[PDB]
């Protein structure tokens, strides 16, 4: 009888609940929001979440991440032959042309197509928000990309299903984050709204039309490899290059663990300076036994970043070009994913909508779960928060 909405996100996922028309978002056991969508397999047992995100520098080999880039793909695909070098973990290709991702568990090879990876992470969500009802879950809405093809979307519900979720419907990511801001009930005429999510790792931009509550996505554009981790990525080689000067010429890069140590230190200070001037990045005996640390102003990080963010607005041009609409016809710009929370793309957006303040009253990285909640809730037959 209980649905819930699940955003199962590239880098994050999050769940929510719709009762009595509102929304609630679920927190996890260590009191995230959001759950990092990571898999990783010891010699005693199964993590999954922040527990795996947490000891994936330990245990690259048997840490899985990125499945939503594998699922409903056939390994040779050129996107497959592309990302698996951003991979410590092996996938090779079935018989039946199906990416099998490659982890050893207690002691034994182990091998898992994506969906069996993504339903772990779904498994995990449905139990967060058990915890939180105190009673079993069964019903679920899933959202996937726009672009997201026929057997993207099948090997997605199949995710669900391994799970234990009935999948009431899989729906798009654009679109659940419109339907969270209430934009199909918001007065009456067409709508035109640009939706901007901005993740861990993918860009994507999706103009939508409205009309008597009915969501068309007209076009959409993006990136498929900026995100996050890409801005993280900037505060690494600048570490990488300030360590060299600081002593003697010595490259931390040469060390695969001493940067994967840098890059969760230099993510935490991204995420400080979305709110503060200075944030500091420090590593404890990052390389030779030789103790890190770095003040980086916001400036520095804006200046890092600087082609990277205005680079985005390169794909909101070409969807307004697709669509045939001006940019003065956009009704709302919604910002969703995590990194819309960063000061200068929320400034970036706005001024190149003249001015126009985008929607962002909804955490970003929970909007699409926000809205999945909704369409849960009405799929359901509770007609409250309409
Ligand atoms: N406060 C913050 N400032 C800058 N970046 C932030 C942030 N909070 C979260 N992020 C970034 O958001 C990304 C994850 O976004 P999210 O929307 O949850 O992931 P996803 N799987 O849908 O792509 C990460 O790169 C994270 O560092
Ligand atoms: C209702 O019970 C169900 C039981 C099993 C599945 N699917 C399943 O096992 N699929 C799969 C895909 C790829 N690799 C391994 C497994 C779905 C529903
Ligand atoms: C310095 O400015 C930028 C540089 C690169 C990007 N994106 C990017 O590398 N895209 C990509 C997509 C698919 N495969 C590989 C790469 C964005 C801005
Ligand atoms: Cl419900
Ligand atoms: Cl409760």
């Amino acid at each position: 009888e209980v649905a819930i909405g699940i955003d199962l996100g590239t880098t994050y996922s999050c769940v929510g609940i719709c009762r009595n028309g509102v929304v609630d978002i679920i927190a996890n056991d260590q009191g995230n929001r959001t759950t990092p969508s990571y898999v990783a397999f010891t010699d005693t047992e199964r993590l999954i979440g922040d527990a795996a995100k947490n000891q994936a520098s330990r245990n690259p080999e048997n840490t899985v991440f990125d499945a939503k880039r594998l699922i409903g793909r056939k390994f040779s695909e050129t996107t497959v032959q592309s990302d698996m070098k951003h991979w410590p973990f092996t996938v090779k290709g079935g018989s039946d042309g199906k990416p099998m991702i490659e982890v050893s568990y207690q002691g034994e090879k182990k091998t898992f197509h994506p969906e069996e990876i993504s339903s772990m992470v779904l498994k995990k969500m449905k139990e967060v928000a058990e915890t939180y009802l105190g009673k079993p879950v069964k019903n679920a809405v899933i959202t996937v990309p726009a672009y997201f093809n026929d057997s993207q979307r099948q090997a997605t519900k199949d995710a669900g299903a391994i799970a234990g979720l009935n999948v009431l419907r899989i729906i798009n990511e654009p679109t659940a984050a419109a339907i969270a801001y209430g934009l199909d009930k918001k007065g009456k005429g067409e709508q035109n709204i640009l939706i901007f999510d901005l993740g861990g790792g993918t860009f994507d931009v999706s103009l939508l039309t409205l009309e008597d509550g009915i969501f068309e996505v007209k076009a959409t554009s993006g990136d498929t490899h900026l995100g996050g981790e890409d801005f993280d990525n900037k505060l690494v080689n600048f570490c990488v290059q300030d360590f060299k000067k600081k002593n003697g010429g010595k490259d931390v890069s040469k060390n695969s663990k001493s940067l994967r140590r840098l890059r969760t230190q230099c993510e935490k200070a991204k995420r400080v300076l979305s709110s503060s001037a200075q944030a500091t990045i420090e590593v404890d005996s990052l390389f030779d036994g030789i103790d890190y640390n770095v003040n980086i102003t916001r400036a520095k990080f804006e200046e890092l970043c600087m082609d990277q963010f205005r680079n985005t607005l390169i794909p909101v041009e070409k969807v307004l070009k697709d669509a045939k609409m001006d940019k003065s016809q956009v009704h709302e710009i919604v910002l969703v994913g995590g990194s819309t929370r960063i000061p200068k793309i929320q400034q970036l957006i706005k001024d190149f909508f003249n001015g126009k303040e985008p929607c962002k009253a909804i955490n970003p990285d929970e909007a699409v779960a926000y809205g999945a909640a909704v369409q849960a809730a009405i799929l359901s037959g509770d007609q409250s928060s309409a």
